[PDB]
Order: C-alpha cells, then structure tokens, then sequence
C-alpha cells in the first residue's frame, strides 16, 4: 500500500539508491506532483550538477498532463519494490508508524 | 508546411543549433517516428557521448505511443520555426 509520498520515510541512502534507476524525464513529471517537503528530500541527494540538468528540464517543459504524473510515480515505485527484494531499501531512523487494530 | 523528414534539407551548423534547444527525451521519441536517413543525419551531429546518452534513453523508455512521438516531433518544429523567424537559420 505504498504511495509516492511514503518516499519520504526511506533513509537518504535508499533515495540515491533509487535516482541512479530513473531517468530525467520520469523524476520531473513526477515532481510535479510532490509535496515541496518531499521536493527538498529529493533535490538534498543528488549532485550539484543532477540537480541543475533536473531544474533545466523542470523549466523547459511547462504544462503537463495529470495522468503522466501518476504514470511516472508508478514506475518510481516499482523500482523501489525491485531494490527492496534487493535489500537496498532501508526505513529511515523516525519513519515508523504507531497503529491500533 | 515543414514536416519532420524537411529536417533532412538543413545543413549540419543548423542541425547543431536546434539540437541544442531539444532534451533527451524529445529527441529519443522523435527519432523512433524518423527514416534511417534522418536518424543518420542527426546523429553525425552530436559528440560520442550524447549519443551515448540517447541510446541509454532509448532503451530505459521501451515501447512508446503515436501521439507522443508526433508531440515530440511538433516541439522540434516549433523550435526550427523560432530559429527561423530569428534571422539564425
């Protein structure tokens, strides 16, 4: 039941991990539809350079459609679901929640 | 009306100034709607690693759709035409 947001639960190390598998496309529309906090989670992991090419693209596309943004988050979470069977992805150190039946 | 296999007539300074405003990902979908003679053409004007970097798109996109092809094409004739109009081309 993992959603894009959910990103935001993965240690800094996970979240590179998972940008080496993405292309620059597919992290800007998906940024599109990212809260500014997961934004700064994101943009904080990659290069100085990364993240210049990143905002470049953000700039030169403009409007974009809704569906592509939900199509470029599910792609970045099975990604995800591929490294976990890997065992590369790792819950960061407050990323728990407290449930009750 | 310019089409995108009009491209195969600009000379290859031109060639070089438009594929400076296009991304990777419109160039990769544009050349999968392209003839073997354009995708040569546009090829002999970009260094070894951006055509390295094109093939890596290539292959991480997989199957595309009509539209998004033609959408990209469309872009890359927007641009040729602002070039126009400039006084570059």
């Amino acid at each position: 039941m993992f959603v894009f947001e959910d990103i935001l639960k993965l240690d800094d190390r996970s979240i590179q991990l998972v940008l080496r598998e993405v292309d620059t496309r597919d992290l800007a529309l998906a940024l599109k539809g990212a809260s500014d906090e997961l934004k700064e989670k994101i943009f904080k992991n990659m290069s100085k350079r990364a993240a210049a090419l990143l905002k470049d693209e953000l700039e030169y596309m403009g409007p974009v459609r809704l569906k592509d943004v939900e199509e470029a988050q599910q792609k970045i979470i099975n990604i995800i679901r591929r490294l976990e069977e890997a065992g590369e992805i790792v819950i960061a150190r407050g990323g728990g929640e407290e449930l009750i039946m």
